[PDB]
């Protein structure tokens, strides 16, 4: 198995040139008890990059799994690093969390470049560290391994099972509908969070990490164990085990994360009923890994039908997903209807095929079979138009009375037309979204605009918006929904999202009014405002609407190099940047 | 924050000896402590820590230490985190029987030697709830129990998989050959999906609500999974309470009264809890200066089942505590007037207010009194010939059990088994498929030699399965008898603890495979049906052999273990009472 | 190397057993063990910690076991922490003697009920040591020592404050009114600057010096101050070496033979060691059935001092360890022929090719054997019709001492003082300034009811300071006898650890206040010039009282303690040996 290597580290640790440097370098790394004979012995140096802390809860399980893969490390022959990255909590930092992704993207690569580590193992979970944690690996480009948190255990409230996020949404309309008080709400939303972990329904952190799985950039498994289980500090050491092979064997994410890879996820994502928020994730990891994709790679899956039976799309919850197989149950689904590349290389050495031999579900209340399934055409809509050259539809959570209502009629079936009903932020929508001046009704569409990578900035999950109050009295439960910005993994809502280009740099939502006429065609993919073009430049030379100020430091750098979510909310210009591991860098004295 | 005058302040800010405040404070600040936090008089709460690497069931521990300090220092005490000796009951061989009270004497010793003024008892494991309330017993300084709590439900082929029961139930299959072996050990690892204890109403569940019902914990901290964030929340809440509890100086014989003891055997009975709660009571009502008679017990056994859980049920601990956990059991008692809902708790307002509100959620769990799952649950004490006092879990009977015996008509509950008696649980492992006993589905299964003295400490071997070629024709379980204990997740209707035991010359001494056993679950009377003749004859051949001790603990053990009868206890101990009432001498 | 069936597989994969394999695997693995770790055959590493909030110095235990648990896993074995009963010197009362063998008795019960093939024992604070390998002989598996270390230097007003030894000096400076009560206070607190034991040859530095000797644990591991990452350093090695060890099956037994309790004797008088070590190294090679007399002690008398460490000496742990600690020590006692260079040890090599290389790089601090620092450093045995074994700590005979007592022209190292007598500490404290006493310079100080029985568990109250009045004349000591002990921090010349203490009916019951005691340092002699007839009528007025049994360990300890000069074990228990030979029963 282990053929000998004179791994990166060895340039600090044993340089042939520079010995007063070698002892530079030994030196402090000693001072809290490593003895000489490991840091010379030729081991690789495993770097550990810890996400969790009290400050992120749903990634804090990885404090006490870190010990597991230290043990898998050492059993196996390495020599582990823990070190941390910036810290990531979606639900309570503000304006939002994308705005770190890229930040922590950053700082991983200087720590991955700058120091003597060979390969590296990720923990993940809270929804944007898998994917800054899988950009900046590739960017470095040194043998990597996704280590997953976990959701929490399932959540009960009353004898009803209460998942993460869509507790929250499901109780804004109980709660302007005069049916729960504002304590059941606080406590509703406790009891959906019962244990360690991160968000158990299948939002960004569950979707974000099954996308790992389905990369073949963790072991088979590894996505769905709810972080108190012990099966994740069993997996936890099995990783650990694994990275120091794939040091020794020098497979780098440049050779796992092809174009196909990419494939194989985004027909996951769909099969999942995952979350809107993967598109710019696996855009930008496409991107820094030198892949492109495109709105049609997001077309090929549109037909793909729903098979997990999981809220927000369905019933059950995380545990259920893991009991009847999680991922690699799903993927095994895919693969008999030739939906997956099968042939891929994975970081536990098998093929994606391989891996998935004998994966076929145990739960079929869960996992539904790809022939009698869940609901069909289950995949991300892409929407193009007047308003924005890009968007996607979450197809998978269209309920069956939206159904009814507006794709429904006898001659024109998934097409209607709606009046829009335009806000500027989220503070706009709550201010006047129960004014009755602006007299809104079951034909109405909700639009949110400026919640955009540069408007916020970082985008937003604001565009699950709601029906006034005087609608959800009268059972009206959703209004169809649009805006330049997203909404949480965890929503319920068919929104279209992720509208590119934003308004905020002139997309179509800059010039659109309220009152005026939406048509959307999801047989066909577009989504129009009957707005001609005369009365369009007029709107247009009255300027962008406003957007507010930048506020701190890493905002005017965000805003300054950061890409739509059409691709994927990049640092434009950190894409050119690959396989920054083949050059070394100059001595430090 | 009265404040008052803690027993701590006698090694800390003692104005007689200066030299020896000195001696006492120099090293207990050279990991960062400083002298305001030790001299300022708050009071010092000792954690006794029973979790570990070896004590995977209380490991847990390790982590809510951290939220317990967060509590004591909220409230206003200095915590001092300090360990017992380790306990793991599925192990620990010969048996972990013998570490309760080994575990005893170290705690009371740290308790009376150090200055701690008040502690926090982690408990979990079976034998670690009985030993640390035991020692805070004899000091009787405040304290207050922290349960860890369950492991998570374990499903193996979508089916629930009870920690302990699957062994017993997996014995059975892979003698029947429906199992391989490799899968055995499989079913057995997909019980234990998580940190926490066993996740079936074993000993571990029943101690832990035992402590609720006595009034040692907080309400609601027995059943709380060890995994959830409830278990954290509650253990911040405990390190809160115990710095109170050192103010307002609330000790353990101020709560453990025969009501309150009283009240857990009630509890016992309706939750379907473990045999092994039968000394563990005894044992710490003995050390409160409590007495505990069999007529006790007798008053408990017409109280029906309430819990829906393995063993005698059907869920595990997760449903068990979503539908309410001891506190709604113990609500549905106290309606019926089985509980003294005036006694005092450790929250500081009496059993009765603490149930306020506590009816059950989940109905499928916590069965009505009055519609229940079973009548007559509780230990049923028998006694005749052969022992003087023994238990049977009633409410363990199955259907096929009550037809097979206990419906003979005319003469319903009572009937004749013949004895099949072994020496150890490797003879009945060597001879139960041996032919020449010709065994059929009217004998007694009779296991001897597992008491205390005997084994040493008493073994949980007692659920013994009938010979191979029984349990292919569809019989599960034969009557079983012993002196020896079970697990507290078995599944067998066994007749239990008989004491005295074979090896101080209890009549099970002189019984002879052959035998017959008259039982009668009436009068209560468990009898060897041979002439006092014979048995004379029989009693001059010697009482069959035992081991010979084999660890320094051993003797120990063997020379002061009372029967399980009266506690197990060390007999010598029962004796010393409010130890903290007078200081140690100086060490210097 | 070449594989091998470690006890271990007993458990994890019996031939015999698959339900007792499954059982005794399950709850391992539930807090992430993997099948592949408990079932490959490596083997398990028990690793005995005894740091916690209430043992501060072995603390440090807690941040260098994860060194420990890395080595091992480098080397192929499988680490398993686990805790033993808490020892705290400074505070624990009446006194910690009472918990070595208490904590004894638990680690041989985890180290024999479990699992474990291989132990790593975890040692600093006083008894934590001989604990430790008085459990590990016993059971006789592969076994291990890793020290903690002492404290950094302790400074205070640009002078070294030593750990115990500043005690003694301040309560001089404070009867003597040259430092008020709150001085004294934050004198001691300077004396303890950082994690670690007492940084002076103190019983800490003694004992841990005296296992390297053993040849049971690594070479240069001992005198490491603990903050020193060479403490992590030693951690790591001893990880990796502890599973050579298992593979290899090299025992205590194979390495505590009568030569090496030999070396240790050598080393401890060469160093200045601790009176303490005394009872333990006879403890330990009781222990492993080695007869260990007080001829083997007076072997070592003419030995000279060698340490220029507190008490004795002039520095602290510090600047020993920068010497080359014990292993220069042992080195120095090698080429004078006072060791057994070729006996085995746990590094593989003997103890020649372990101090091949190791003289010392600091004469300043150990002396060279030939020019040292003082002559017959050893402990000096006495008989006599007061007791018939004691021992003087000769090593801390000062000068003054030396002229006013031991240097009389004719008879030098003879002498006859008055005895004043002391029933216990408390009796001292009260009595000691009573000018009704009329004490002068030709008084010898004597305390009694502070052996194993007396106190219970022997105290270190002997080192008993003049009254106030002759500390003012300038008279600093005087002479000191008990039948308890004293702090090896002590610069006492006392005569200690006097068997038969009073208490069970040795000389010290009949003596008197105001009697003649001569001692002969040249005969080994001690009489109180009483005539028989007088002694027969004392003893009539019965054995001077003693406090009652207390808490439940105490009854125990004194129904079972030997003396002193026997290593006060529990007699009863020594007669077990290599108890790993035999497999205890199955639990279920
Ligand atoms: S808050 Fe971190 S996963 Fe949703
Ligand atoms: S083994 Fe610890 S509770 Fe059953
Ligand atoms: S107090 Fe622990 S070493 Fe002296
Ligand atoms: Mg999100
Ligand atoms: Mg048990
Ligand atoms: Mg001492």
């Amino acid at each position: 198995n282990r053929t000998p290597r004179r791994f990166r580290s060895r340039d600090w640790f044993d340089n042939p040139d520079h010995i007063d440097m070698t002892a530079l370098y030994l030196e402090r790394f000693m001072n809290y008890g490593i003895t000489p004979e490991e840091l010379r012995s030729g081991k690789p140096i495993i770097g550990i990059a810890q996400t969790g802390s009290d400050i992120s809860p749903c990634n804090r399980i990885h404090l006490d799994l870190v010990q597991r893969v230290r043990d898998g490390i050492r059993d196996a022959g390495g020599i582990p690093m823990e070190f941390p990255v910036h810290p990531i909590f979606e639900n309570c930092r503000r304006p939002t969390a994308a705005l770190d992704r890229n930040l922590s993207y950053l700082g991983l690569v200087e720590t991955l470049h700058g120091y003597p580590i060979d390969a590296v193992v990720l923990t993940t979970g809270c929804d944007k560290t898998t994917p800054a944690g899988i950009m900046a690996a590739t960017t470095v480009n040194i043998p990597a391994i996704v280590l997953s948190g976990g959701p929490m255990l399932d959540g009960w409230h009353e004898n009803e099972l209460v998942g993460s996020g869509t507790v929250i949404w499901r109780s804004r309309r109980k709660l302007a509908a005069g049916e729960i008080t504002e304590e059941e709400f606080i406590d509703r939303a406790a009891s959906s969070a019962p244990s360690a972990g991160h968000c158990n329904t299948m939002g960004t952190a569950s979707t974000m990490n099954a996308v790992a799985e389905a990369l073949g950039l963790s072991l088979t498994g590894c996505a769905a164990i709810p972080a108190p289980y012990r099966e994740r500090g069993q997996m936890a050491y099995k990783t650990g085990q694994r990275i120091v092979d794939l040091a020794y064997d020098d497979v780098k994410p440049l050779d796992i994360l092809t174009k196909q890879a990419f494939e194989n996820a985004i027909a996951l994502v769909a099969a999942a009923g995952g979350s809107t928020n993967a598109q710019p994730h696996i855009v930008a990891m496409a991107r820094h890994a030198g892949v492109e994709i495109t709105a049609d790679d997001w077309r090929a899956a549109y037909d793909i039908p729903l098979i997990v039976n999981m809220q927000p799309a369905g019933k059950y919850l995380g545990e259920r997903f893991h009991r009847a197989g999680g991922a690699p149950a799903v993927l095994w689904e895919l693969l008999q209807q030739g939906r997956l590349h099968g042939d891929v290389l994975t970081v536990t050495g098998k093929t994606m095929s391989e891996n998935l031999q004998g994966r076929e579900t145990s739960d079929r209340e869960v996992i539904f079979p790809y022939h009698e399934p869940l609901a069909e055409k289950a995949g991300f809509l892409v929407l193009k138009g007047n308003l924005f050259d890009f968007a996607i539809m979450k197809s998978s959570v269209i309920g069956e009375e939206f159904r009814k209502r507006y794709l429904s009629q006898p001659g024109q079936e998934g097409v209607f037309e709606a009046r829009a009903i335009v806000f500027d932020g989220s503070d706009d929508y709550h201010k006047r979204i129960n004014d009755p001046a602006l007299e809104i009704d079951e034909r109405c569409i909700l639009v949110i605009r400026g919640a955009g990578p540069i408007g916020w900035p970082g985008s937003a999950e604001v565009v699950n918006m709601q029906p006034p109050d005087h609608l959800l009295k009268k059972g009206i439960m959703s209004l169809p929904t649009l805006g330049d910005g997203r909404q949480s993994g965890t929503a319920d809502s068919p929104s279209i999202l992720n509208a590119s280009p934003e308004s905020a740099i002139g997309g179509g939502l800059s010039w659109l009014r309220t009152g005026d006429t939406i048509r959307i065609d999801l047989n066909t993919g577009r989504c129009d405002a009957l707005v001609d073009e005369a009365t369009i430049a007029a709107r247009k030379q009255d300027g962008i609407p406003a957007v507010p100020a930048t506020m701190t430091p890493w905002q005017e750098i965000y805003r300054a190099h950061a890409s739509q979510l059409d691709t994927g909310g990049v640092l434009e210009f950190a894409v050119k940047y690959q396989d920054l591991a083949a050059k070394l860098p100059r001595h430090n004295h």
